[PDB]
DNA sequence: GCAAAACGTCGTGA
DNA sequence: GACAGTTTCG
DNA sequence: CGAAACTGTCTCAC
DNA sequence: GACGTTTTGC
């Protein structure tokens, strides 16, 4: 269970605050009890020239990739046991994301307990809601309220 | 001069290097002696419902101010004095803009030598050159060999 | 059934 | 993000 | 003459 | 930046 520096986790909410983004998800997928995968997502975008600092990331966090998209590339994370420890550490040190993160703690929490039960499970999904509703979405789909369709 | 935290510079550099930019101009400007001047910016962009977080930064860096243009805001900074002080204890956390920040401490320092020696005029607008090649620069226009109609 | 990965771009917020 | 044009004022 | 603010915008990199 | 849609394999 990985200790981070705080030099490194101060200078890096900052850039996270800039150009990062904490991500939840609600997908459809048939596969899945609820017919939906909770998805959560810890990224840091940016130009493709830069790619090092990104490579970077995956050497000094020590989990997660970097994914490339043409023009521009993204250090991932999604995997929720370092998820969860690095958001906890990065947490208190993030100003624009700090709720986010937050609720991204929250619904870790609750997943074992949300794959249990379909009210336990809408409820984790009001969460992604809230976290969507702080960052900048513009292009959502999928809500808590259309996972209202386990009404059947 | 003010002496900054710590860590408020380490969260920063991460924020600057993600939404912020370092910026050197050359002026076109008639009022002049060598047709030009010689301008230096640190600014910090965000989309204007975030603007409390760009005034707050006018509090903590004590100096600046912010800008509106639409849907987006910008803390500026331009004043040659604090600027380098600000820079001066800034550059050190930076790892995208650092050297772009070195560059325009050195062209601040060199900026009374400069307003006379029209040769060396030229000089410092080569740190110019320089600072926009480091930056994602797709607009330019003047450049020092554009100054370089100082042949008469 | 599920934890992650893998791939696709839209609408800006830089 | 990263400049470029216009205006103000000691 | 010039530092510094007011004002406007290309092309994305987020 | 912040999604969406589909595919992987214990
Ligand atoms: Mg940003
Ligand atoms: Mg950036
Ligand atoms: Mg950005």
């Amino acid at each position: 269970n990985t200790k981070y520096n705080k030099e490194f986790l101060l200078y890096l909410a900052g850039f996270v605050d800039g150009d990062g983004s904490i991500i939840a998800q609600i997908k459809p997928n048939q596969s899945y009890k609820f017919k939906h995968q909770l998805s959560l997502t810890f990224q840091v975008t940016q130009k493709t020239q830069r790619r090092w600092f990104l490579d970077k990331l995956v050497d000094e966090i020590g989990v997660g990739y970097v994914r490339d998209r043409g023009s521009v590339s993204d250090y991932i994370l999604s995997e929720i046991k370092p998820l969860h420890n690095f958001l906890t550490q990065l947490q208190p040190f993030l100003k624009l994301k700090q709720k986010q993160a937050n609720l991204v703690l929250k619904i870790i929490e609750q997943l074992p307990s949300a794959k249990e039960s379909p009210d336990k499970f809408l409820e984790v999904c009001t969460w992604v809601d809230q976290i969507a509703a702080l960052n900048d979405s513009k292009t959502r789909k999928t809500t808590s309220e259309t996972v209202r369709a386990v009404l059947d």
